[PDB]
RNA sequence: AUUCUGGUUGAUCCUGCCAGAGGUUACUGCUAUCGGUGUUCGCCUAAGCCAUGCGAGUCAUAUGUUCUUUGUGAACAUGGCGU
């Protein structure tokens, strides 16, 4: 393999090992062969196998949607989908969309009966809405699981969030926006400004 | 477990209901060994109609009469209480 990018270079010399010293380089993570090397222990699981189609003058075009949500049952996980004419290069053409979008998101416990700390929950209420389905991560009390969807259950599996409930709003039987607002919800657990005290 | 899944499209997002999925209640198809618990079994039609037995009777220290199995033993009556 070829590293191409700066950060590539990086963690090919051996200054960037994790992906959050490479987010820390603030540089843009463009090779799917990086965050490989950089977390080895990536996993995923595809979503949903929708197979779209288009038209053209003679027959009908054909494609495969599989969606792949890459996490890491610790802390990281990330959003990813591809389309190509076949259901193999499609979900590993998402799979490689999905590694470089991996983000970090603080967990703890902020539920109203549970009063742990460690992290086994959301932080606090945050809301994913991609499209019309939309998502509120309310804290849950510890050894309890996720109270949410199939789909959410995976996606939140894989991003390591352990106990939550929710609620869904609007059409929800779109699962590509299930997993997308599932990841901005989960964007959104990171980016609510906190005390400095706390 | 504060849960989603299919359906309108050539394909998507979606409003939108339909249907799926769990209780409980009533009834019922199929079908079947047993015990425990108690506060269920002619309510939902006919508060329709009823054969049969029965469900409130008791009082000898209230009065009165005949027996005896001689004893707060029974039968009759007036009467008290109760129904
Ligand atoms: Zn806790």
């Amino acid at each position: 393999w070829v590293p191409k990018t700066r950060l590539g270079k990086l963690v090919v010399e051996g200054q960037v090992a994790s992906m959050d010293e490479a987010i820390k380089s603030g540089l843009p993570i463009r090779e799917p062969q990086i965050i490989d090397m950089l977390l080895p222990d990536l996993e995923d699981e595809v979503l949903d196998i929708n197979m779209v189609q288009r038209m053209t003058d003679s027959g009908r075009r054909v494609k495969f949607r599989a969606t792949v949500i890459v996490g890491n049952r610790n802390g990281y996980v990330g959003l990813g989908q591809a389309k190509d004419v076949q259901v193999g290069p499609a979900i590993r053409k998402a799979i490689d969309a999905a590694k470089l979008n991996i983000t970090y998101i603080r967990r703890g416990c902020g539920s109203w009966e549970c009063a742990c700390g460690l992290p086994h929950t959301v932080p606090y209420e945050v809301t994913g809405k991609a499209g019309s389905v939309s998502v509120t991560l309310i804290p849950a009390p510890r050894g309890l699981g996720i109270a949410a969807g199939n789909t959410a259950t995976k996606v939140l599996e894989k991003a390591g969030i352990k106990d939550v409930w929710t609620k869904t709003f609007g059409t929800t039987r779109s699962t590509l926006n299930f997993a997308k607002a599932t990841y901005d919800a989960l964007n959104q657990v990171n980016v609510v400004r906190l005390p400095v005290y706390y």
